[PDB]
């Protein structure tokens, strides 16, 4: 499964959402380069207006692309379960406000992997921070929590993002993550390690649909 992200690997997202009852469709394209942990996208809201601010969906729209260091790569359960892919549901909680509750699917369509998801969002403040689109524009670092999940033949993911207001406060959205194989062919469960994450939110100045321009890099890391 590592030998299939060596090179340049397109990427196609397409997400399904739902959120107090707004219908929303966004698809997304670019490419991955798990060599150097880097990931370049846009995405459009192909429905009109996103409900919701993008920031809120960055977890959401591939831990396939993070660079595992030559030390660590008996930790890499995303590359492992290749190309047959993974599951990956999370609860995403935002303080004082709704949650989401996605289910997506990551594996490969010939040369492009794709992330095919659904989102649920419920119980949202109609003037809150998520639908009256309070969010800054931006994204902060973080580092992002791996364990095995030995009893589901996966992962457990646990973290929380911090989205910047304009105030000084945030709105945190608290996430828990499960990741489990698609095929019954053998994966890797992990020791416990982080990814650190870094994530740059832009703007196509020739587009006039609704859409994010997402540049991020990943790398895990592991304590001795």
């Amino acid at each position: 499964g590592e030998e299939l992200f060596t090179g340049v690997v397109p990427i196609l997202v397409e997400l399904d959402g739902d959120v107090n009852g707004h219908k929303f469709s966004v698809s997304g394209e670019g490419e991955g380069d798990a060599t150097y942990g880097k990931l370049t996208l846009k995405f459009i809201c192909t429905t009109g207006k996103l409900p919701v601010p993008w920031p809120t969906l960055v977890t959401t729209l591939v831990q396939c692309f993070s660079r595992y260091p030559d030390h660590m790569k008996q930790h890499d359960f995303f590359k492992s379960a290749m190309p047959e892919g993974y599951v990956q549901e999370r609860t995403i909680f935002f303080k004082d406000d709704g949650n989401y509750k996605t289910r997506a699917e990551v594996k490969f369509e010939g040369d492009t992997l794709v992330n095919r998801i659904e989102l649920k969002g419920i119980d949202f403040k109609e003037d809150g921070n998520i639908l009256g689109h309070k969010l800054e524009y931006n994204y902060n670092s973080h580092n992002v929590y791996i364990m095995a999940d030995k009893q589901k033949n996966g992962i457990k993911v646990n973290f929380k993002i911090r989205h910047n207001i304009e105030d000084g406060s945030v709105q945190l959205a608290d996430h828990y993550q499960q990741n489990t194989p698609i095929g019954d062919g053998p994966v890797l469960l992990p020791d416990n390690h982080y990814l650190s994450t870094q994530s740059a939110l832009s703007k196509d100045p020739n587009e006039k649909r609704d859409h994010m321009v997402l540049l991020e890099f990943v790398t895990a890391g592991i304590t001795l």
